[PDB]
């Protein structure tokens, strides 16, 4: 079989701004007048920028002769990925990782004619779970066909030099995908809403304000390590505490270039003015919004459950197949803390969280809810609660209070919406949770 | 005793500024254009938040 | 400034199939659509928006 | 006038933080800063902010 192109231009794909040797030409004591002198300027401006489909050419005083090619290079890259050390050991057997987390409880006023009568009475912990699974297995597959590669080339060397990059081609593509799929976890977590949104463009004073970015940033980090710990920084809305050395801020290379050049270049004792968890710098992010991303260690919850490498030989076409098989799950922890600093503009609440999500209360019973909205500005927004069940006698309070008639038999659906838009212009943030009913 | 729940969605508190999966298919150009090589995505940005 | 299509030079037969990618140099961060098109000549020949 | 409303105040808010702790620790004392109206000695060491 033989292969054959007709009718290719050097300038095959290629747009021009504009003509060079036209310029040149015409330039009457512009920019172009050094170029002047040079005597091979059109030929070399012809081919100077190399060709993509060679033909072959003729030789210039015999025309039966034609042209060889005297030099081949083969070009070779190796990838790694600068996200491997948030990955955690493998998980051989079983699918499914279980986290748990116990929240704090009130306190109660000192009385004892009331505590005469319930002395008996208990008090439910508060305690939360979430699930983790399996969730990427995808294998890279390639093909060499030696002996058809061979008319290919005249050295052994250059053959097998061809061989070991095809071969290497298979590392870098999972080495690639795999940082991929950990930028994917971080970009499908701020699409979700589940961040603490920070703005850090709004400046408080128009006097030079070119470093509130850095102060809002260095105050975060700050109030994130409080010792009596927050619950205004995780998307569970639990009363965690996170630690300085544990925190890592992953960034954008403007940002960091922009940071040196503005405050680092000329503030006096620089340690008083730069960043506070460790620095990871990356090539930015996918969403609109993103700059940078402070998390704690155990937000990323990665493992790798196969890695493994097969291959089979086709005698009748001769050649080889390879298989690279990665069997992974890919998750984050929603009980760790999770802030993104944004540059530009964003919903009044990014997010409604029902503290209890999950319960199991009685024909007779009741249960009480409580609401934690995510607004990014000052401005204060109430909830309006209400019960998707169905029959008549289940209620719920304004307050988040309710009360299941003593007969009903289904799955019950509680929901806390907020309106953030205008008249006849309505938007929605809506947190829910899921009631189930004991016989 | 038994208790279970059924037909329980795995979005059941998520509100979306976007939708992920959408932007990675309708994608010319984007930033997400390193996104779409990505064959198990679906399920990565389904059941990646827990 | 300039177009790339990944898939320069390309060998199919007659019932085979190809894809190609565009690279679109943009200097702005605004987003542009690509349309694709064959000049080949030949009826039954078509290319999709993918 | 107010710690972040420019960089101005913020100095002036030192240099009145900075005057206030001095005079509190004068060796001879002071009946200026306390509810009671006693004269009272106060130390650096022993000064938080």
């Amino acid at each position: 079989m033989r292969i054959t192109f007709n009718d290719v231009k050097t300038s095959l794909g290629i747009t021009e701004s504009y003509d060079i040797v036209n310029a040149i030409r015409n330039s009457q004591g512009d920019n172009f007048k050094s170029y002047v002198p040079l005597a091979t300027a059109n030929n070399v401006a012809e081919v100077g920028a190399g060709i993509l489909i060679n033909q072959t050419v003729q030789n210039d005083f015999i025309t039966s002769l034609v042209d060889r090619i005297g030099l081949v290079v083969i070009r070779q890259v190796s990838l790694n990925n600068p996200l491997k050390k948030f990955k955690k050991g493998q998980i051989p057997l079983g699918r499914t990782i279980e986290e748990i987390y116990t929240d704090i409880t009130k306190e109660k006023q000192y009385d004892a004619e009331e505590a005469e009568q319930k002395v008996f009475e208990r008090e439910m912990p508060n305690v939360k779970t979430l699930f983790h699974e399996r969730n990427r297995q995808g294998f890279y597959h390639q093909t060499i066909q030696d002996d058809s590669l061979k008319t290919a080339f005249v050295s052994w060397g250059n053959f097998e030099s061809f061989v070991s990059s095809i071969i290497n081609a298979i590392y870098n593509s999972a080495e690639v995908d795999e940082y991929e799929y950990m930028k994917l976890l971080v970009d499908n977590y701020y699409s979700k809403g589940l961040f603490t949104t920070v703005k850090i463009d709004e400046p408080t004073s128009s006097t030079g304000a070119l470093t509130e970015f850095v102060k809002k940033m260095r105050a975060t980090a700050r109030k994130l390590t409080l010792p009596q710990g927050s619950r205004d920084w995780n998307s569970m809305a639990v009363r965690t505490r996170s630690y300085m050395e544990d925190l890592h801020l992953i960034i954008d290379a403007d940002l960091e270039a922009e940071l040196d050049v503005d405050v680092l270049a000329k503030a006096f004792n620089m340690n008083r003015t730069d960043f506070l968890g460790n620095v990871t710098v990356i090539d930015g992010f996918a969403s609109t919004g993103l700059e940078a991303v402070l998390v704690d260690k155990d937000w990323f919850m990665v493992y790798d459950n196969l890695h493994k490498m097969e291959t089979v030989r086709n005698p009748r076409g001769l050649y080889w197949n390879y298989y690279y098989h990665v069997w992974q799950t890919l998750s984050v922890s929603r009980f760790a803390n999770a802030v993104a600093f944004v540059s530009g503009d964003v919903p009044a609440v990014t997010q409604v969280i029902v503290s209890p999500n999950i319960a199991a209360v009685k024909q007779g019973g009741q249960q009480q809810f409580t609401a934690y909205v995510r607004a990014t500005n000052a401005k204060d927004h109430k909830v309006v609660w209400s019960v998707e069940g169905g029959s008549t006698g289940t209620a719920i309070t304004g307050d988040g209070l309710l009360s299941v008639s003593g007969n009903e038999d289904n799955q019950l659906t509680v929901k806390a919406t907020v309106d953030i838009g205008t008249e006849d212009k309505p938007k929605l943030v809506v947190g829910e949770a899921v009631v189930s009913i004991r016989p």
